[PDB]
């Protein structure tokens, strides 16, 4: 079983998942002096239907907000993509303290947390399960979260956590459009990469926003007070779930700006 502690964590993952030492691993440090501006990149277009919001789940290492993905009610288009990608989930990563917590870094700078909005290629594939292992199967928008002012758009999500405190708990989570969590500028970086935890498939086209969103110290505390243990066991707070940055191995990070 994999996690984030020292026995089962990022430095150990290569034992059952050798792709952890692959050539297209994520996250990465984005060095802005080494990025290549690409005039061919189109604007990012998101069109999400709040009716697709389904469920919030404590998954032990994190929590997930899942969406109905049976049709194209909620889609990502544009950027580097010719295909339409269907929303299926969003989640966050965070760290032990405010000083770290993001997965991607920019010129070496670590942010406090990171939002991931994940989609699958419904133009080419019939299901998430099919798409997840294909090079062009997944598209994830990453948004760096900078500690500062409380973010009111996080409210519904944070209010839901009291109902899913321990591992395996789940609740309906409905009528929510996660494009409300995105920054006002959708200027972005893009590079070919991977899932940031097992199974670590190199199936993700990353879209990293240039503009951060805010999160308060107390909002981050709410993430960290989720519990990784099952109900009735000794409490084990979910202190962190960010992977260290990985070698670019010659990949190019492109800029839309
Ligand atoms: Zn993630």
């Amino acid at each position: 079983d994999w996690g984030y502690d020292d026995k089962n964590g990022p430095e150990q993952w290569s034992k059952l998942y050798p792709i952890a030492n692959g050539n297209n691993q994520s996250p990465v440090d984005i060095k802005t002096s080494e990025t290549k501006h690409d005039t061919s990149l189109k604007p990012i277009s998101v069109s999400y239907n709040p009716a697709t919001a389904k469920e919030i789940i404590n998954v032990g290492h994190s929590f997930h907000v899942n969406f109905e993905d049976n049709d194209n009610r909620s889609v990502l288009k544009g950027g580097p993509f010719s295909d339409s990608y269907r929303l299926f989930q969003f989640h966050f990563h965070w760290g032990s303290t405010n000083e770290h917590g993001s997965e991607h870094t920019v010129d070496g700078v670590k942010y406090s947390a990171e939002l991931h909005v994940a989609h699958w290629n419904s133009a080419k594939y019939s299901s998430l399960a099919e798409a997840a292992s294909k090079a062009d199967g997944l598209a994830v928008i990453g948004v760096l979260m900078k500690v500062g002012e409380a973010n009111p758009k996080l409210q519904k999500v944070l209010d839901a956590l009291q109902a899913i405190k321990t591992k395996g708990k789940r609740a309906p989570f409905t009528n929510f459009d996660p494009s409300t969590l995105l920054p006002s500028s959708l200027d972005f970086w893009t590079y070919p990469g991977s899932l940031t935890h097992p199974p670590l498939y190199e199936s993700v086209t990353w879209i990293i926003c240039k503009e951060s969103i805010s999160v308060s110290s107390e909002q981050l505390a709410q993430f960290r007070s989720l519990l990784s243990n099952v109900e009735g066991d000794n409490a084990v707070p979910m202190q962190h779930n960010n992977r260290p940055t990985q070698p670019l191995k010659g990949r190019t990070v492109r800029a839309s700006f």
